[PDB]
This record gives C-alpha cells, sequence and structure tokens, in this order.
C-alpha cells in the first residue's frame, strides 16, 4: 500500500508541498506559538531553534524540502527544515543538530553543509480524525543507510528559552500551517 | 536536608495553593490532555474520572485540599481531589478510589463520601529539572513509617477511555497547571 494517505497534509487539509513554506505549530498543551529563532549564549545571533512563548505568534515561516524531484512530501521520507529568513549571520537556511553542553540541540550553522548533514528530519504521523498532526524525527548519520530513532523535543533553558533539542522520552506533536 | 520545594509546586515554579483550582496534565505530551469525567459502565452519569485524549485540552479545573488549616500543600501530605465543576448528578466534587472487577478505579460518587474515603492521595515528586513534576498514589493508612507504593495510572478501555485505576501500568506523571 503505497497511498495518498501517506503524504503529509497541512491544517488545511492541502498537501504539503517540497519546498513549499510553512509554520510549524506544537500541538501540546502547554500555550506559546510557532518555531522561530533566538540567540543564546556564546551566538553573535540567534542561531538557536526555538519555539515561540508567544502565542499569538506563528512562528518563522520554514521550508521543508527534499532534494528528489518529487512534488508532494511522504511521511518516512527524509528532509531537510530550514527557514525561509534566516539571521543575516547563518549560512544557509538550514537547521542541523549539533550536540551541545546541554545536549543534541536544533540550530542554524555559520558555515554551509552538505546534504548528508541537513537531510536529517522526517515526519511521523500521530492518528486523530479530521486533523494532521506529526511527530518530528531526527536521524543521524548512520553512515549510508539512515537511521530516525530519536525525537525532536523541547527543553526549557535557564532564561526560558523553549530549545528544540534531540529527546528520548518527550517528542513534541506538531501540525503544519501552510505560510501565505 | 531540607528546602521548601518540600511543599507542592506548581508548572510555573509557585507553590500549590490549598484549595486552589489546577489543570492535571502530563509530563510528555504525546499521553494527552488534562483530566476529566466520561460515563461509563451502567453510569447513568459522568462519573468514571479520565485523561483527556486531546493533547491540546487541559482537561477539568481540579481542586487540591489539604485538610488542614495550612495555605500551602506540603509533600508527603494527604490531599484531596475534585472536580471544582463537577456533573449534577455527582453528590460532591470529590473523587474516590472504588473496587470494581477490573481493579479499584477513580470514580465521582452520587452520594455524600466520609472524610476517609476522599482524603486518599498523595503526590510523590520525581526529581529532574526545574519543572516540578508529581506521581499520584493511593494510600488507605493510619499511624505508620513506610512509604505508600499504591501508584494510580492509566488503562484505556474497550471504547477508548483513559481511565485513571490504580495500577502499575501508565503511571501518571504529573505536572500541576494553575488555573484562573
Ligand atoms: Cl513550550
Ligand atoms: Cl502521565
Amino acid at each position: 500500500g503505497s497511498h495518498m494517505d501517506d503524504d503529509l497534509v497541512d491544517a488545511e487539509g492541502n498537501l504539503v508541498e517540497n519546498g513549499g513554506t510553512y509554520y510549524l505549530l506544537p500541538h501540546i498543551w502547554a500555550h506559546g506559538g510557532g518555531i522561530e529563532t533566538a540567540k543564546t549564549g556564546n551566538e553573535p545571533c540567534p542561531l538557536t531553534v526555538v519555539r515561540s512563548p508567544n502565542e499569538v505568534s506563528k512562528g518563522e515561516p520554514i521550508r521543508i524540502s527534499s532534494p528528489y524531484r518529487i512534488r508532494f512530501i511522504p511521511r518516512g521520507s527524509l528532509v531537510a527544515l530550514g527557514f525561509a529568513n534566516p539571521p543575516s549571520c547563518a549560512a544557509s537556511p538550514w537547521w542541523t543538530v549539533v550536540d551541545s553542553p546541554q545536549g543534541p540541540a536544533v540550530k542554524l550553522s555559520q558555515q554551509k553543509l552538505p546534504e548528508k548533514d541537513i537531510l536529517v528530519f522526517k515526519f511521523e504521523k500521530v492518528s486523530h480524525s479530521n486533523i494532521h498532526v506529526y511527530k518530528l524525527l531526527y536521524c543521524q548519520h548512520d553512515e549510508e543507510d539512515v537511521k530516525c530513532d530519536q525525537y525532536i523535543g523541547i527543553h526549557r533553558d535557564r532564561n526560558g528559552n523553549r530549545r528544540l533539542v534531540v529527546t528520548e522520552e518527550n517528542p513534541l506533536e506538531l501540525v503544519l500551517l501552510k505560510a501565505k
């Protein structure tokens, strides 16, 4: 069963488009907003991917991209995630996971990255009727194959920056909203 | 060693207030939403305490009451738990653990319960970080010196209801969010 039911769908009931721009909206009980950036510690600019604490904000427009020449994004297929309008200090728009003092965290980079470093995300369906909710998987470089066994979660820090990090116990759930 | 945090702490890091309203929510977002009622079996009304399946819902406002003439709830203290807005058919807002073929379950009652029947709950703190997480125990005691080890957990029934029951499966690990 291939199924059209396998492609990602946005909050409006429309197929998620490769290269399209979307807002990533946490689907959990804690109030807040979409995903955006923030400057933490060292960083000379916002290189830390975080969930907005503001509730009226849908966060930053984000591109969901598959290198392959497909119009729609199938679940379980690898994708790169990035900001369509990243901080002037970021080399590229793409998110990447780097081990931080607090553990594997989602950040932007000041140096261009190879394909293998950005194609590390995958959306996993959470069963709901009428709506489409997903969990976000992270898949390190298991050499040549792929290996999605870790999820992305939120780790509130000292200042209250809701940082996106790799979590083994508490994954985020998200809905995708087409950024017009 | 002491340090106030030997009084129950809410989600916002502030001490829990006796007789105040709170939302009992899962530390793990994917587990669902807040606590509410459901009509199960031959119940003529919502007398079964359950966790909401909607991850985004905070559920029912719940009052945490200590039987003492105090303002803040001391850890290790017995508390009564009740819905501030209970179903009309309910004699009182207070939860009680009633035995049943499936085992002991958390229910509301159409008849008034004696203090000894509602003063049976205790919150047990599981460590980690700054956000306080607590397991929930059912304790039927009096004059000893032993750690109560009967926890309340989730058991999903044939119809999907996520019933709160005394069990070792799906132990509840809650955060207490102050309502308003
Ligand atoms: Cl959050
Ligand atoms: Cl839980």
